Order: C-alpha cells, then structure tokens, then sequence
C-alpha cells in the first residue's frame, strides 16, 4: 500500500543521497534525478529526488502521487510513496535491478538485443500504456528508453516516474524537441495521443538500435528502408513482412495528425501477432544471470 516516508529514512536509505546511488541518466543536476537505496526492511527502492521549487504546494504533490500510488500492475515499476518533507519531493518506486533499456540495446557489450525480446519489450510497454489509460492516467512524461527498466526476472516495466511531471508548470521535461510530438511545442501540454507518438520513437529506438529524430526516419520509413533504417545487429531474426509491419506501426505512431494516432489498445492487437519465442523466459532472452 501506498505510504509517506520521513526525509530522515529516505537519506538513511540512499547513505545521504549518494551520488554514486544515482541510477538515472542526467547526473545530479538535472529535472529528472534517481537514486537507489534500501530500505531498514531490506526492501530496495528507487527514489526520484524531485527539483527545489518544481512542487511548491505539497499538498498537490501528496494528491498526485497517491493518485499514482492507485496503480499496481506487473508491467510498471510501481509506486510505493512519496516524501514531502522539509521542501523535498521525493516518490519512492520498487528497485528494477536490471537496468535499463537503454543499456541494454544502446550500449550493450556482448551482443545486440534480440528481435524477439524488442518486440517483447513494445509488447508490455504497449500493455502498461492500456493499464494506466484504464486506471485515468493517460498521460505520460518523457516516454524513451531511459523510463523502460528490468526487474528480477529480466522482465521490462514502465517506470511509474513518468506518470508525474518533473514540475507542477510541465516546463523541466528532459526530452529534446526533435524527438516530441509536433502539437507539443504548441500547445505545451501532453495529451493521450502525444504519448503515442513517443511510443513511435521507443518502436524506432527499437528498430534500428539509435536514437533517430523523427524528422530524419521520415524518408527512410517512407521507404521501408530496412538496411538503413534496421538494426544491422537483427539480420536474419526477422521476415521482412514481419520488420515492415513494425515500420508501419511505428509510422502510425508518428503521425502528424493526433487523431490518426493509434489508440493503447491497438498498438496491443498490432503487437501481437508479431511476438516471437514467447516460450523462453526473458532472462534467457536478454542474456542476463
């Protein structure tokens, strides 16, 4: 069940926010700052260490992260409590000890992620997307492959994090323009439909092993340019239909036009039918002990 933690047990638990406990990928100054611990219970946890003055009522922070802390599902990292004392802000979520996305398909050491387990990861990211939609949070702040983490059994989660802005006025997002939906720099909300489109650049994070503008995939989609717009490292694990199918959902996703976006529970039936050695556990499949 969702809880309130003391700033004391939280600096207790993070040995005094450490920077060598930060788990996030901006460094100590940053909007979106995280930091491993470990509870007196042995539990560990994560904890987002929110900016001074980015929630300045903590009366309105208190009610947004309970609103979060509702959530439980398999597919999130979910929500255990928050802090609000002495001007912090913090919120406290379950401790994915296998790291992040990113890692896994950015900078991996031994070999490329494979086709199965990246169609695997838009899967259960796609379901976690539906389970907050249901739950009435639709939105979703920074949605990349710094948000997507694995748990014990290697599984991929949505962190709840990105359920909440990093400030009450929406202004310290982390994600660079080229990479948001076009409505955004216009509106400076984020919609249902915008968090589509960033799930369109998690699928072409996917598909190519970099992190492409949408600007500059456009040609190559258009295209269906596998050898350019494909990760080199996926030759031979998938049919061409199969990877053309990913290309077209991720072009869905990117639309200009919001309401042509998919909806959650279409990127779930598009998703389906292109899941691949769903047999095999996803320690094995992402080649962690």
């Amino acid at each position: 069940q969702f809880r309130e933690f003391s700033i004391e047990t939280i600096r207790n638990a993070t040995s005094g926010f450490a920077a060598e406990n930060i788990v996030s990928e901006h460094g100590e100054r940053a909007p979106n700052v995280v930091y491993k611990g470990k509870l007196e219970n042995q539990r560990r946890i994560a904890v987002k260490r929110f900016n001074r003055k980015s929630w300045p009522d903590s009366r309105q922070f208190l009610e947004e992260a309970k609103a979060v802390g509702q959530l439980r599902n398999h597919r999130m990292a979910n929500l255990l409590g928050c802090c609000y004392e002495d001007e912090e802000r913090l919120l406290i979520a379950e401790f994915m000890p296998n790291e992040t996305l990113a890692k896994h398909l950015f900078h991996w050491e031994s070999q490329p992620m494979k086709w199965a387990m990246r169609l695997r990861v838009a899967l259960h990211i796609a379901q976690a997307l539906e389970y907050c939609t249901s739950k009435g949070r639709a939105l979703y702040h920074d949605l990349n492959a710094y948000r997507v983490l694995f748990d014990d059994d290697a599984n991929p989660r949505l962190s709840c994090f990105g359920l909440m802005k990093n400030s009450r006025d929406g202004k310290s997002y982390s994600t660079n323009l080229a990479f948001t939906p076009p409505e955004y720099l216009r509106t400076g909300r984020v919609t249902p439909e915008s968090v589509i489109y960033s799930f369109g650049t998690l699928l072409l994070d996917l598909l190519s092993g970099k992190h492409i503008p949408p600007s500059h995939a456009l040609d190559l989609i258009r295209d269906r340019n596998i050898q350019m717009l494909m990760d080199s490292g996926l030759e031979g694990q998938f049919s061409s239909d199969d990877g053309t199918e990913l290309i077209r959902l991720a072009s869905r996703c990117l639309q200009y036009e919001p309401r042509e976006r998919p909806n959650p529970k279409s990127l779930v039936s598009a998703m389906i039918p292109l899941q691949k050695d769903l047999e095999i556990a996803s320690h094995q499949l992402l080649g962690v002990p």
